[PDB]
């Protein structure tokens, strides 16, 4: 409350380490159908079914430009990526599973990096 902080979480890398897991997020081999947004003009339905349509290219530049305001509105965007994909793909497809391993993939990183 008022004059009555918490102690202060040293904030000053999380930049540098979102934009770590964000590569190893790019440069893994399933993370081909989140590296550019889906085409709207070329996906039936995605636009009306997808409501905050997210990619790893569209997270990379909001990244680079200062767009998120912490570490948790960052995890917030790359968990829309995988819930938009188990959204509109069935589980036992190769997109479907693709967005299962990553999402536990970046899970495990989130963790290990910051909990």
């Amino acid at each position: 409350s008022m004059s009555v902080k918490k102690p202060k979480r040293d904030d000053s890398k999380d930049l540098a380490l979102c934009s770590m897991i964000l590569t190893e997020m790019e440069t893994h081999e399933d993370a081909w159908p989140f590296l550019l947004p889906v085409n709207l003009k070329l996906v039936p339905g995605y636009k009306k079914v997808i409501k905050k349509p997210m990619d790893f290219s569209t997270i990379r530049e909001k990244l680079s430009s200062g767009q998120y305001p912490n570490l948790e509105t960052f995890a917030l965007d790359v968990r829309l990526v995988f819930d938009n994909c188990e959204t509109f793909n069935e589980d036992d497809s190769d997109i479907g599973r693709a967005g299962h391993n990553m999402r536990k993939y970046f899970e495990k990183k989130w963790t290990d990096t910051f909990k």
